[PDB]
């Protein structure tokens, strides 16, 4: 359908340690009901509507110099939340699991007075938000 | 809606050069069906259904080292086309304008026999894929 045209088929991300990275991301993608598409020795994808999230093994020659968001590429990844109550939530798992929470003195509006949202980091230091309606 | 939970709400990319980068992303998204959402000094966001694409000027303290898809973060964008045809349309727009093509030499299959698809680079070198239903 020309109805799908535009949308983001998939994103793939190089990780640095993958098993730690799919234990994080099998949580959160978990928490906001992704599946498991495929998985194998050097990666793992997720499904969510006509969109797929996959993550591969960072290759050795390569793992330095490490990623930092600041620098040209990928600096964050949002994701939509049914409500407030789910950020909340999650916020709360994220401080049991010791996930880095970010902007803890503005937290749930770091972004704004009008953006309710989590602000995280994946074990790659990839910032991750989860925003309420 | 607890519908969109889990769908991605919007992704944010730091870009080396955002004349460069705007000029390129600005053809595709248009290509694409994307409407301008936000423009100021350091960057650009488009909208598109229930999420948008960010680019952000890359901080003169940290243009260097240069992004490269190969390592952690970043690989690549992909999106869908509404046909092959839309593919191809867009293949030879590519070689026009001279964005660089990646894998002539499998194109449209580079993917395999079954992922008809163009795969090419924007200004910072991120690979970008649409993909043919
Ligand atoms: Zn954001
Ligand atoms: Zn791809």
């Amino acid at each position: 359908n020309l109805y799908f045209q535009g949308m983001l088929h998939h994103v793939e991300i190089n990780v640095d340690h993958l098993e730690e990275s799919i234990a994080f991301w099998d949580w959160l993608l978990g928490e906001l009901g992704y599946e498991d598409y495929q998985s194998w020795s050097r990666g793992k994808s997720y499904k969510h509507g006509k969109t797929y999230l996959v993550f591969v093994q960072t290759e050795d020659r390569f793992q330095t110099p490490t990623f930092h968001r600041k620098r040209t590429g990928l600096n964050h990844l949002a994701f939509h939340a049914a409500s407030r109550e789910k950020v909340d939530e999650l916020t709360q798992k994220l401080k049991e699991r010791g996930d880095p929470i970010l902007y803890e003195d503005r937290h749930p509006f770091a972004g704004g007075p009008n953006h309710y949202a989590v602000f995280c980091e994946d074990p790659n230091r990839i910032k991750v938000e989860i925003v309420a309606p």
